């Protein structure tokens, strides 16, 4: 139990790869507040981590939201005494081209992609700089390579990776580690979401003859990073299918 | 002459790099269809170009409006006759510590920095297809390197790199051409603006000490990669002060 | 536990530093481990080290830059220990100074090890890893992402082996082939006592002795960490810096 | 003529890129030194420029070998009278997987690409220094984006690119202006010269079914960088075949 005593928040613990992680940081220890919009879900979860003796805090949280993202951070502390890890996660991808797109696709993705993941990260500041601890953002191969039909979403994840490169710049020597989780094609409920139903249909074609990342496999990357000695900040973890050019 | 009979729609033309860019493709026969919030300002700007022979469509627009951009776009083909080249020039520069930050910062630098460009981007590329233009895309120094401050600036920044790309991807076999200048440290009034007095202090002193490009330099940049034969896509030129490491 | 049980790994730069601590690593995993590098006397004492700890070790006394000295170490492995399952190209040296003047002896060395040795190793144990569908670890370094003054050609052969693996990655990732690509920041190891230019190699030291440095365990830890990770993975960059570090 | 009174010393002028880079130097006004190892092609267009009012100066040059590199620069300053401009232009483009690859197409590679290109970098700059001269390494976009089939050849391109930046941070307050061109697809003799026939037949299909950028197109891109104002420095121009995703 490397975590004993820590505490994490995690965004879009309601399903796929934030679950996965929450589940993975409280098996090592750690108090886990799982944030998401579907409460009944992370209550769901919230009772089989209870159940299997961990501590939880259950937050009903739209990132998008300012004050929510404010009175969220203040109710972990609250409640949990403290905030060691941050995991930003919670995020929509909604493909499709650029021409003729439906634009609420975009604004949808920057509010929770990006200006989300920045507020949370934000209001976390101040408390993982007496804690010395870790934000862990949770990017995408969209944040390293460009892809027809994600060019939205790749800015978003592309803007997550700038954002917290220069966020590192800026707090690492006060102790605050910045780690960046880009994740290639994992089997989640992600893909559900886009509303462009030619490319929904087109992705799917496109990732069905490999063999997918898993949820599990990306939290075990996340508990890999958080784990790490103090004096390391794995800053870039790219995990992509070895099945996938 | 190079640009005779072509239209070109360029958003911040009230000053600094969108006034020297609509003043170098008007020098070219290009007609300007010139974009920003000031009036006043685009004017006066619009009267020494007509009065120098070119021809101008002045348009009051904020780009963050969907609404007004996809008017915008209309207004200046039907006043104009089309549009062959969008230069998404519209910006602001918001400097300051993630820490603590006033958010509306955040949300200004987003809404015309990247959603901004993205709208129009969007309600120009019919016109653009049909004329086979080109979408030049004004970044920065901070859409490839990142530095202390300006984490949602060069998250914007990088974003609009990874949506230009995508957007290459997907429109360059159709003849669009996306070109993306990147310029480091230009004498505009883009400074002015920065809300954070600490760090605009800071970066004041930090740029004092060098020649800076000039916002005719800019233009210049424009201007070659727009002319450049059709069938050349001058997807990046960075730009960087010589005095500056 | 061990991850690794039956396994076989090849370790260049197995005489000091990451090398040495990766060795260590896969050994206590389980795997049999082919060590090599240029300095035999410290190779043997890691290899009834680590034969006296109960692993499997082979010896190879090896330049990564002699081409047909690669191509009979990676058949000597194969010959001794059955097969090859991972292999690990971390020979490298690190040669700072200014481009301006310098001795281009420091290049040509550093071209040789860190860039051709390094593909040279690579390709000379490809079929064997095609057989095994096994993990290539490539060395590489924040050199290989960032560049700084006074390392121009270093970081040429850095960002060199990421592209060329990068490469590989899409020629090899179907038939099974994982390339990972471990990118250390500032680690403490032999590496930059062998700087020729005297007054960088004084800049250097003065720049790194305010910062906790990488250990060359934590470096063997995200190599095991990206080889034990299940084959439909490929954990191709980890890139991990000293907190201390901007 | 913008380059009146300058010298340029060009490796791999007997065909090409820097060819067509050599004459429109000269067309600029400056004095060409133009090398390369086919003797009979320099002296062809060393005649051709000498017959155009251009001051030439042919040197036969392996840029591989470190004092034949050495004994180039200094017969050009010693003819041309200083050195102001660098076209490192020399270059080899041998394609074929890694596995089981001729390996005398890497040594080739790094020793034209890579090592020739630092030799004539490191022998130049003392003359670059006194002039506040401009030096040009012809990258390519296999400096920028890997695909298959190019591993060591887009070593050595990304390995240039470092090089130079790095070059850049060192040499640029000393007023050593430092381009990276970029070029996609162009139409030369570099395809002739892959060694493994299965890629060099994919290579040329690839390629058949695009406008190719030509070497009059990249010559430009230098003309544009190297008479930029002296205060500015274009360190990257990437320049895409439009038709070429
Ligand atoms: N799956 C993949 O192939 C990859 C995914 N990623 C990234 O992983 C992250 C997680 O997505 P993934 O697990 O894949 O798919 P999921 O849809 O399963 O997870 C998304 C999670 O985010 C939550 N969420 C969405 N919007 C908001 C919001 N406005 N406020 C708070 N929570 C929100 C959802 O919960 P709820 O609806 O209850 O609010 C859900 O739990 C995303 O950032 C995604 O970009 C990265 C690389 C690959
Ligand atoms: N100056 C520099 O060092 C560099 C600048 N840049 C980029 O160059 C671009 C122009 O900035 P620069 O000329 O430097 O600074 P300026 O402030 O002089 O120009 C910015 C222009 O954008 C306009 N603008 C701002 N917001 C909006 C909006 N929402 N809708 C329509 N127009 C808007 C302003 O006009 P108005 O107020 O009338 O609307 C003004 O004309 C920006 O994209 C910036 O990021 C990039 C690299 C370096
Ligand atoms: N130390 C650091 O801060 C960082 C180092 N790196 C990389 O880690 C790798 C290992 O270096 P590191 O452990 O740091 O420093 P060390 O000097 O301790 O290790 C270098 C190892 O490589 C071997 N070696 C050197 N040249 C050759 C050669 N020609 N043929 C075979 N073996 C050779 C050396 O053994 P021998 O002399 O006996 O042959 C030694 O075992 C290098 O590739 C380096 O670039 C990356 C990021 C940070
Ligand atoms: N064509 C393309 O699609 C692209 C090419 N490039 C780059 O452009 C540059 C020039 O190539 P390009 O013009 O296309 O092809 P060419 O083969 O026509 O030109 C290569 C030139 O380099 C010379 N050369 C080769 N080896 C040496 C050497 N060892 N010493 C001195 N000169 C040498 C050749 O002349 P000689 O045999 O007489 O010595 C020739 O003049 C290269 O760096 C290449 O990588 C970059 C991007 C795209
Ligand atoms: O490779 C993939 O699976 C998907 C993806 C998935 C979630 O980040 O992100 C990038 C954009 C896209 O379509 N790619
Ligand atoms: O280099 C600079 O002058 C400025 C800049 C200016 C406008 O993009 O962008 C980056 C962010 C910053 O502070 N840099
Ligand atoms: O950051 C550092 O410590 C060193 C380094 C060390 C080993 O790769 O590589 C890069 C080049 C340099 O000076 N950096
Ligand atoms: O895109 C292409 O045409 C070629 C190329 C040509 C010359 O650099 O470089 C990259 C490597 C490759 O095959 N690409």
């Amino acid at each position: 139990s490397a975590l004993q005593g820590k505490v994490a928040l995690i965004t879009g613990a309601s399903s796929g790869i934030g679950e996965a992680t929450a589940r993975a940081l409280a098996a090592e220890g750690a108090a886990v507040a799982i944030a998401a919009r579907r409460v009944e879900k992370l209550r769901a979860l919230g009772d089989e981590l209870t159940a299997a003796g961990a501590k939880v805090h259950v937050l009903e949280l739209d990132v998008a939201d300012r004050q929510g993202v404010d009175a969220a951070v203040a109710s972990t502390v609250e409640a949990l005494g403290g905030l060691d890890i941050l995991v930003n996660n919670a995020g929509i991808m909604l493909l499709g081209p650029v021409e003729d797109a439906d634009t609420t696709d975009w604004t949808r993705m920057i509010d929770t992609n990006l200006l989300g993941l920045m507020y949370m990260t934000r209001a976390a500041l101040p408390h993982l700089l007496r804690s010395k601890g870790t934000v862990v953002q949770m990017s995408s191969i969209a944040g390293r390579v460009n892809v027809r039909n994600a060019a939205v979403y790749q800015a978003t994840k592309f803007g997550v990776n700038a954002f917290s490169e220069t966020l590192r710049q800026e707090v690492t020597e006060r102790g605050v580690r910045v780690v960046v989780i880009e994740p290639g094609t994992t089997d989640t409920e992600l893909r559900g979401h886009i509303t462009h139903t030619a490319t929904k249909e087109m992705y799917e074609q496109r990732i069905s003859q490999i063999r997918k990342l898993q949820a599990q496999d990306i939290a075990e990357a996340v508990r890999y990073a958080v784990t790490a000695p103090h004096h390391a900040t794995v800053h870039e973890i790219f995990i992509r299918p070895t099945d996938q050019v």
